[PDB]
């Protein structure tokens, strides 16, 4: 595995010059200051980086790189994007399930699993749950080297870190560089940048590349990187770290001159004399599957904003049924009989901001994944909506109806109850995916305002129980159809008020110069200005799903048109 | 200025040995790992750290050391807590004058700002602001530098830096180690970390400290530094940093075995014969007039939270008014009339959460002027929610109130407008500090779910409009008194439906067969429950004001019962 590059100006102005270098099969570095191509020469060679603006050759074996890349390479980023809610293991057979093809077996599989882990030294932390710094059941070093191994199950031949030593000890540094070049004797080329390294961690690479501001220094192996800068004039001091040293001549202790030595060099000719010598997946339920298994897994790991939202619907189950045991088929009835019934549409408006980073929290994980063929945009989507949609949308509307019905007795139908668990199912449903589509990338200042302006507009102003929307002028009462809980309000309404007189032997009905002597709620759903028909049922749950179905397109376009690179 | 310490045997399990040692007054280093007392013999060397467990005897110049100790030494933090919203210039004329006596003048106060300026090296960036990479106006290594000239206003003797190179590049990092030899040559002893130093900056330390894991391991000069562990048997390698070595060493390449050679060293007998010889404000409103001009520049530095809130109130005011402009004294009346009175109080529900982070977003700040001696605990509390009461508490109410009653005109007195605003005020003032008590220490989930929690209970549910609060029985009746926008809507429901019979010659009063035929609003403040004399109206506002001041003495403990070490 020989990757070979020529003339990669890449821009986006100018953050590369022309650079060209062969990355031999062995444990080949990159270093230099942050600001210049230490980074973007890394992503250049990998695929992570947009493909438009190269203006070079990147090249594999002699072969030009193919579009199939990123999923026969391994690119271990820097900021540790493994889940640290799950275990060394069930991070490696996620990865495994969705790397490896589905041809094979999973008794082979797993064979490759503990042959990762008995390669790696993982064994003893085989099972500990993976930290992240939250949790704490790994060391930084043994969660790098999960990182590492989660790209290591598709047996990539040729392997892309990105600086696997920053964060770290300098004896997990230590240890994980000699766990490169461990790994790098089956000729597994491993390609990688460095943060400040140190001379311990010097012999141990193969070639040596080192740019500085979009300029390329040098490239070459690390048994004459001093010997090219002893030969242009320049002295290594005594006891004085020549890779430090490196950054001390191109820091000005200018870079147009000391570039131009490389141009000239011996090592440019002998690359170039060689460089242009080379010049001249899974099916969709199964990613589904493991991404909602790993995402059911990560809740249990984590369930502190869960069981709060089951706690506070159970407080508010019980406050809501201990009012409403106080409503009878008496005069004080009607009008907080529709105050109930609007607390039992927006009793979910609390847990509207706890689906607010469903993809926000885990984004640096969902670009890496994707972009190194793990799944699909949609699989993502979807399997990852079927985890929160159980546990946190269809679970608290089950039990906050079973508690409001146990303090209960209404109408005994054991269908009412099925139309109303529905009617909180879609209503919770609908302002949650409101959440996800309108409010992604904000703050925590931000996010609060804006739905809790989106609470009072839209659920107190506008669905009407408090104003009688009927009355306003038809330029701010066309409002009222983009407002979640008026259709919950409606469909209980019509589920509630339908044949029932509430007044036992009190009719009174033809009461002209007096007020208001109606008290069935037949004439009581005309009045508030709504159907009576048994499409008048349906009407508000077929909006509500026109609704879920157009703010999780939008939750889906926010997750398409990312800039995954 | 000589500090000394011995056998500070600091224990919070045993964090730091017995450990002793002299910091002449040059550039006096503390080098080792990271999770060793690198950090924490500095905290200790400073106040810092909690002074019951220190076990030891810190000394300077022969008398120990005086509490009045954080006043004249300087102690540079390692994150940048300077203000990213204020320039250069007149973040050190706050800690001018609030360092400097009041005695002196302003003459000589700017005389000593612009003379550290010039000292520093910031006078082209004197002006700019400075930047936290939130808005950039200077560098990394010029906010450092304004860091460092803070805590130089006072002509500290003594100054501690904690890792003053950690986050920067190399160039800024080896300029401002310059920096610090610059300004030694007064005299003026510098003490600091470093997390993994250089050889280039090694020949700048007068003397060197080095622990591991919480024991010494040596502690001289940097010119036998090296001669110590080349006595010991090691030998440095050709080409290879010597402070790097220093960690290889101490890596493993025991520690019990390696700590005793400086037992047993010369250096050690050399210090204890010299350490046995040596051991044998400001006013209250001027504190609080300059945290809340810095409070108020910081937030024209940043106003863009705050025009949000003022953009939304202007379209909740336009909303409300126009909807509210279709309310006569007609049949149409009473029961949206009372809507519009309810939407008027939690008119600010959606700014209570812009409250949410006023001493959490600058507490790394806060801590530190407090324990430098900068303000009192009560001086910055004051300070600052006096900055955030004027231009996001009463502000908007009264440009709210001035738009909802230009949208109107509904009893002419100019009264029911001072007392409607001064509800108003005291509904936002009273929800935003119960954002201030209840939620500070909370993420972007359960800061938004416990605010909208205590948005449903207490203010749809108990504050009550639509149901009815004299029907529940009386073990949750009580819940009634803990809601803030029902003493809102209470005091202008009591401003509003006095004297007005919203009936214009139709009675109607009589009619006991039929139901409701009441219109005035004298029976209407009795059918809900409230009072009639002119105690009915202030009742809510004193209720309001025992809330205020009981969510901001919380916020104030908060405050003052926080781990400031």
């Amino acid at each position: 595995a020989v990757l070979s590059f020529h003339n990669i100006c890449y821009r986006v102005k100018e953050i590369l010059s022309n650079i060209n270098g062969i990355m031999k099969p062995g444990l080949n570095a990159i270093l230099g200051p942050t600001g210049g191509g230490k980074s973007s020469l890394l992503d250049v060679l990998a695929a992570r980086k947009d493909p438009s603006g190269l203006s070079g050759d990147v090249l594999i074996n002699g072969a030009p790189r193919p579009a199939n890349f990123k999923c026969n390479s391994g690119y271990v980023v820097q900021d540790d994007v493994v889940m640290g809610t799950l275990t060394v293991r069930e991070n490696l057979q996620f990865s495994a399930a969705l790397r490896l093809a589905t041809t094979m077996t999973n008794h082979e599989k797993n064979e490759r699993i503990n042959r990762v882990i008995q390669e790696l030294g993982l064994d003893k932390v085989a099972d500990s749950k993976v930290g992240t710094q939250f949790i704490r059941g790994v060391s930084g070093g043994e969660r790098k080297r999960t990182s590492i191994g989660m790209e290591l199950i598709t047996d990539p031949s040729i392997l892309f870190l990105d600086e696997p030593t920053t964060g770290l000890d300098s004896s997990t540094a230590n240890a994980v560089l000699l766990l490169l070049k461990r790994m790098s004797k089956q000729g597994r080329t491993i390609i990688f940048s460095i943060h400040q390294p140190r001379y311990s961690i010097f012999k141990l690479f193969d070639s040596l590349t080192l740019l500085a501001s979009g300029r390329l220094m040098f490239h070459g192996p690390a048994q004459e990187a001093l010997g090219y800068f002893e030969s242009a004039g320049y002295h290594c001091e005594a006891y004085n770290n020549p890779a430090d040293f490196f950054l001390d001549i191109i820091n000005g202790d200018l870079i147009e001159k000391l570039a131009e030595i490389y141009v000239n060099s011996s090592f440019y000719k002998e690359t170039k004399a060689e460089l242009h010598q080379l010049s001249g997946t899974t099916s969709f339920c199964h990613q589904l599957r493991w991404v909602s298994k790993r995402s059911f897994k990560n809740l249990l790991g984590n369930p502190q904003a869960s069981i709060a939202q089951i706690i506070v619907t159970v407080v508010l189950g019980l406050v809501i049924g201990a009012i409403y045991f106080g409503l009878k088929n008496d005069s004080t009835g009607i009008q907080n009989r529709a105050g109930v019934l609007f607390f039992l549409t927006t009793n979910q408006c609390f847990s509207s901001v706890s689906a607010v980073e469903l993809f926000v929290v885990e984004k640096k994980l969902f670009i890496h994944e994707y972009i190194s063929g793990y799944y699909r945009v949609s699989s993502y989507f979807l399997g990852k909506l079927l985890s929160d949609l159980l546990p946190m949308r269809m679970l608290p509307s089950i039990i906050f109806t079973c508690i409001v019905y146990f303090m209960l007795g209404l109408k005994p139908k054991a269908d009412a109850f099925f139309v109303m668990m529905f009617t909180l199912m879609m209503v919770a449903y609908s302002a949650s995916s409101m959440a996800l589509a309108i409010a992604a990338g904000q703050s925590v200042v931000s996010v609060a305002t804006l739905l809790m302006t989106i609470c009072f507009v839209f659920m107190m102003i506008f669905s009407g129980l408090l104003v009688n929307l009927t009355t306003i002028a038809s330029w701010l009462s066309w409002l009222q159809y983009f407002s979640i809980p008026r259709y919950g309000f409606t469909a209980l309404q019509h589920n509630e008020f339908l044949g029932q007189n509430f007044c036992p032997g009190l009719n009174a009905t033809g009461n002209n110069p007096c007020n208001y002597a109606t008290c069935t709620g037949e004439e009581y759903l005309v009045k508030q200005g709504i159907d009576l028909s048994p499409w008048g049922l349906w009407k508000n749950h077929v909006a509500l799903a026109c609704m879920i179905v157009i703010f999780l397109t939008i939750a889906y376009l926010k997750l398409l048109f990312l800039k995954k690179y």
